């Protein structure tokens, strides 16, 4: 039962990955809101590159949002090798 240090190891890296996660969803949804603080400018004629701005703030929340899904993804990996492990020790 190397095999507990292996569940040790592998619990840790889930959760770090789980708070990548976490982080990740936050900062997409801090930059959904500028999505939206872009467009009411521009509509309410106060910024003429506001749409630009909030295609920009999409962007960056979309990518956010697909490392957010990868960390997660890589969380649930470690988790079941963890799990493995708890059973062999
Ligand atoms: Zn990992």
């Amino acid at each position: 039962a190397q095999h507990y240090a292996q569940a040790i190891h592998h619990e840790g890296l889930a959760r770090h990955h789980t708070t990548v996660a976490e982080d990740h969803r936050q900062t997409a949804n801090l930059h959904d809101n500028r999505i939206k603080a872009a467009k009411a400018r521009y509509n309410a004629g106060l910024d003429p590159n506001g749409l630009t701005s909030a295609q920009k703030h999409q962007i960056e929340r979309d990518h956010h949002l697909s490392l957010a899904a990868q960390a997660e993804r890589h969380a649930a990996t470690h988790n079941r090798e963890a799990a493995y492990h708890r059973l062999h020790s």
